């Protein structure tokens, strides 16, 4: 049930959404128009679109990564490479809550570890 | 069973592997040393390591599992052939085969769609 859902930043959200839907055949599961946010899936494999080899690599990509131990992992990272923490641990809610924090790897990739 | 497994280019494969294993707690499932390739997982979620301006996502290749790659490829070839990065091919190893093709989205992201069997 744990998955990594890439969140891709797009220059022209309508252009990107059309490519994914019309060309690749993805289906829109839901959206947040005012944020130019689109959650898509292709047979159960999901991807997120959000409108706007040199370090940092992976520009525009944010790996939303499901974990089972958000607190222990956060403490493990603070204990071994605190400077790699990009966004501090937080509880984001809508009540439904999702704890998460971000890390930047040595290559520049950004990971958003999450747990509901 | 279908998943998307990101493959990340690394400046120094040893440094990146140590970061994922030591700092993040990932486990190496298997490797291909002479290729500087490493396959890792964190409780079932996998990632591959390999040693804002267009194109975005440099260094990333999304290995994306699909159910029926043939109809997908024919539609891409029809309505967006210039977006094809790697043409459809059947890749095999000792016989296990996987069909795949790569496409670049308008923003520059590279997707490697794959279908087993």
């Amino acid at each position: 049930t744990l998955r990594v859902v890439p969140e891709l930043y797009c220059f022209d959200i309508n252009v990107s959404q059309s490519f994914f839907v019309d060309v690749l055949g993805f289906e829109v599961k839901y959206e947040r128009p005012d944020e130019e946010f689109v959650y898509l899936t292709l047979d159960g494999v999901d991807v997120m679109l959000e409108g706007i080899l040199e370090f940092p690599l992976g520009s525009g990509v944010n790996f939303q990564w499901d974990v089972i131990d958000i607190e222990p992992l956060y403490q493990r990272v603070n204990e071994s490479a605190a400077d790699s923490i990009y966004l501090a641990l937080e509880s984001k809610s809508y009540i439904a809550t999702q704890k998460q924090f971000m890390v930047q790897t040595p290559d520049g990739y950004l990971f958003r570890f999450c747990q509901d």
